[PDB]
């Protein structure tokens, strides 16, 4: 197995595992260390931190993004899900 190095968003499962590993790689931890249910404001995220991951995320998905999604889906399980609606 080798799932820890970006894929493509075809399903909310892809978008979750992207967000997760991209959390892992910012935090210098495991992907399995990431709570997709815990609020991001208590992880590595901050204020500026968002735009870094966002400007990767939108491009990975082929579009733009907006900061409201942090302020609305501040967890992988909700963010990835809503991305599965805005995009998928």
């Amino acid at each position: 197995g080798s799932h820890m190095k970006t894929i493509q968003p075809a399903s909310v499962e892809d978008i979750q595992s992207w967000l997760i590993d991209q959390f892992a790689q910012q935090l210098d931890v495991d992907p399995d260390d990431i709570d997709m249910e815990e609020s991001f404001d208590n992880y590595d995220l901050n204020s500026s931190k968002a735009l870094i991951l966002l400007g990767r995320l939108e491009k990975w998905l082929g579009k733009e993004l907006n900061p409201v999604l942090i302020f609305n889906y501040p967890t992988i399980a909700q963010l990835a899900k809503r991305l599965g609606e805005l995009y998928l």
